[PDB]
């Protein structure tokens, strides 16, 4: 399994500020083929990063529509990514649920849509504290994953994200369920290459324990990635 | 009165090539920049593509704008990342954006705020449903959403629609006397008010002529050459 490490930048940057991160990211001896690791810059900051950044590093966009073309102002659609080649995309992540009401069904529209378009999605699913407090862990997960995962398509094209909102031990145990909700859909082939990332507040510390997981192959990064140190988590997966 | 102006809402439509032939066209507009403001808004990561090929006597925009500032927001662009990247308009409540993706009237509120806070410029949308104009109750609801008012481009979407020139000029005549009441006719005489329901090359003259309807705000048609036409007939 090839390992994956993302920088969701949320909405945080400028110009200036790219300039800086990217040059400091690019001075990274990185092994793309041991890994796979992609920026995901503000939808308006994407050109920019993508031609700061050297071709090693992959790109993507944070959200993108459950619609086609048409007339659906603000969205940004999978073929639009497409055409511009853009290679990945966020889809469900907590923030977008909660504060703009996505739905597990809006998630696997991304999905198909996306997939269709040949992007590479980068799906987003996880319990609250009150859930887990409750537990209701993988109740919460296999609904969340259940919803889509008869469009999950291969390693290549589409990785998981299991962010918690709250040990290394445990979170093992939920990708291995994960992982296991994959397999009775597609298959051990597919379930054994496809990447199950841990996306509940990455940083230096955890990456560590978390990366040497056997089945946590990855991270999606948040504040964590708009530092130069997340060269550092880059290294732990490398 | 006032300076016209007209609008591009490409919506979510264009590719890298579509829009090379398209701004190619627009380029070769002569407008006269003293009669009237031109605003494309393309599709958030077309933006540069699409400022980097429009000629400067046109400017450009964003669809969409957060309701929050910076941080832990993702998928979204704050008021303060456009004013970065020198973004100068921003459109705010298109009926879209209710129905398709829960925008409230309090969103836009907060997403007028946060446009006016980092020195945007606010296209905002409103208007009735069918079922609040049936009551004849249009005043009642453009007054209340008009809520924003306490620089910034008016936009009257009949909702109802959904989308006559008269009927338009009705409603732009009431939303121009709620400014005049909050803000002064200084300010209600100067400020534009868009129509921005179906806008195209053979209804655009009747209504840019009525006396309170500014422009428009250009959906389908504005992904045309003959965009162009309906520019030229607000000169």
């Amino acid at each position: 399994r090839k390992y994956f490490v993302a920088a969701n930048w949320k909405c945080n940057g400028t110009l200036e500020s790219i300039k800086s991160l990217t040059n400091s990211f690019n001075n990274l001896d990185f092994d793309p083929s041991k890994l796979d690791v992609v920026v995901f810059p503000v939808s308006v900051h994407y050109d920019h990063t993508r031609k700061l950044l050297q071709s090693k590093f992959s790109t993507g966009i944070q959200n993108v529509s459950k619609f086609g073309n048409g007339s659906y102002t603000g969205e940004v659609s999978a073929e639009i990514a497409k055409d511009l080649n853009i290679e990945y995309v966020i889809i469900g992540h907590y923030e977008r649920r909660k504060y703009f009401h996505e739905t597990d069904e809006d998630v696997r529209e991304k999905l198909q849509a996306s997939l269709k378009n040949n992007l590479k999605a980068v799906v987003c699913f996880g319990e609250s504290l009150e859930q887990r407090e409750q537990n209701k862990t993988i109740e919460v997960i296999t609904k969340q994953v259940k919803a889509f995962v008869d469009l999950i398509d291969n390693f290549d094209n589409v990785i998981l994200v299991y962010e918690p909102l709250w040990t290394p031990e445990q979170a093992q145990l939920v990708h291995k369920e994960i992982r296991k909700i994959v397999k009775d859909t597609c298959g051990e082939k597919q379930a054994n290459q496809i990447r199950i990332l841990y996306g509940g507040s990455v940083n230096t510390e955890n990456c560590s324990s978390l990366i040497q997981q056997e089945d946590i192959d990855g991270f999606l990064v948040g504040n964590a990635s708009l530092k130069e140190s997340f060269v550092d988590i880059i290294k732990s997966a490398m």
